[PDB]
């Protein structure tokens, strides 16, 4: 499949090179897998989820996205203009308040949720969960990251926005998960892109278009916005048959496009996701 003048993020994700604006991939589009956006919830009636997009959980008075920004995250994960997985479940958990706000303890109620909430889905090509947030190194958050991982969902994290290594940082910093970091149309490590060791891979996060509430779009910046990417890529290569959930974090770095980008830090993993499709 073929989509033209696609956001600059999805079709660097299906090239070679920079510098593209049609985004390729298999038509199964991530059908029968599903991803959990862990945020400031989703405007599930937004006309580009279509239908597809529900809210399972809050810890707030509502389970409304009145921010936008887990709107976004899950738009670049599946909305049918904007996102990578275009036939996926999308499933929004508020751990995030309307101010983009939250305890740890509340974000990690939300990742121990998905853990079992995933049984209660229908999603026989594969789980996936997207964590746009962090904040300070926390064993506890890393822990629960950890868990949700273990039970059998990709999990897929922001490195953090700090131009800071992201050991410092959580859950960024937990081995077992997938730390994401971003880049530009221009193949340059975004200059707000946290980096380091613990980062797995990294996807589009400077100027990336995607859907926002009140039914809009909008183009805004982050490791927040590489994630999706991300999480998106996994559900769309397990409903390939590809990958699992415990190897899709290895199965991206495996098939990254390899020492493109420029300004990553010696000691960072230079791989850009790449969904290796052959139209
Ligand atoms: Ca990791």
């Amino acid at each position: 499949a073929a989509q033209t003048n696609a956001p600059w993020g999805l079709a660097r994700i299906s090239s070679t090179s920079p510098g593209t604006s049609t985004y390729y991939y298999d038509e199964s589009a991530g059908q029968g897998s599903c991803v959990y956006v862990i945020d400031t919830g989703i405007e599930a009636s937004h006309p580009e989820f279509e239908g597809r997009a529900q809210m399972v959980k809050t810890y707030y008075y509502s389970s409304r996205d009145g921010n936008g920004h887990g709107t976004h995250c899950a738009g670049t994960v599946g909305s049918r203009t904007y996102g990578v997985a275009k036939k996926t479940q999308l499933f929004g958990v508020k751990v995030l308040d309307d101010n983009g706000s939250g305890q740890y303890s509340t974000i990690i109620a939300g990742m121990d949720f998905v853990a079992s909430d995933k049984n209660n889905r229908n999603c026989p090509k594969g789980v996936v969960a997207s964590l746009s947030l962090g904040g300070g190194y926390s064993s506890s958050v890393n822990s629960a990251a950890a868990r949700l991982q273990s039970s059998g969902v990709m999990v897929a994290v922001a490195a953090g926005n700090n131009n800071a290594d992201a050991r410092n940082y959580s859950p960024a910093s937990e081995p077992s998960v997938c730390t994401v970091g971003a880049s530009d149309r221009y193949d340059r490590r975004s200059s707000f892109s946290n980096y380091g060791s613990v980062l797995d891979i990294f996807g589009p996060g400077t100027s990336i278009l995607s859907t926002w509430i009140g039914g809009s779009t909008r183009s805004i910046s982050g490791t927040s916005m590489a994630t999706p990417h991300v999480a998106g890529l996994a559900a769309y290569l397990m409903t390939l048959g590809k990958t699992t959930a415990a190897s899709a974090c290895r199965y991206i770095a495996d098939t990254a496009n390899k020492g493109d980008l420029s300004n990553i830090p010696f000691g960072t993993v230079n791989l850009l996701a790449y969904n290796n499709y052959q139209a």
